[PDB]
């Protein structure tokens, strides 16, 4: 493929609104997307206060790193909150979701294999 | 289980000190034991630390978490700060240095073919 390196301020990517049956109060920046990625993509999610990524599962994993705030993680059984500096691994097909129960924006990096989209 | 939630700091850093890498610690957050496709590491570069120029047949996806990171390119260099992401194409010459007086941290993901 192509050569070179991209170095860019993540906030120079505009946050795009995500609105689906199971997602509300969320915006996403695609940092390293399908157009460039050999294998996996990098997104930066912003969860607004009260925003919800409701429980779901899908045939690919997540690798997540929490950048800002207190994130509530929804599990098959119950929930647990983590904060900036936590990582999360979600195996393929594992039930998961996220909620922001705080009054300030939560941000996390979320990487998936590119077969799962961007 | 099917979900791991952990404070990255709690993962034991590994000291690296070789002919090409000095003053660097590496945490493997999501490693080969868990990862179906790609691995997640967190590097700490001490003041004056160096990851010297190299290339390899896999990409890097990096996010700068803390500090001012000097990025070595095939020729020359570029400094970036916390809040920058870096995509290094496969085979591109790259490395890293910390010219500041405090620790620099960055997240670094590679496909599993690259090891952890
Ligand atoms: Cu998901
Ligand atoms: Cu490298």
């Amino acid at each position: 493929g192509p050569s070179g390196m991209i170095l860019k301020r993540a906030y120079d990517v505009t946050p795009q609104k995500i609105s689906t049956d199971k997602v509300r109060g969320v915006r996403k920046r695609v940092l390293i997307g399908l157009k460039d990625a050999p294998n996996f993509v990098m997104r930066l999610f912003t969860v607004e206060p009260g925003g919800l990524i409701d429980r779901a599962s899908h045939p690919w994993e997540h690798e997540i790193f929490v950048l800002k705030g207190k994130l509530t993680v929804l599990k098959e059984q119950g929930e647990e909150t983590v904060e900036e500096g936590f990582y999360i691994f979600v195996e393929p097909n594992e039930i998961h979701g996220f909620r922001n129960d705080t009054d300030s924006e939560v941000e996390f990096l979320c990487l998936i294999p590119k077969e799962g989209g961007e």
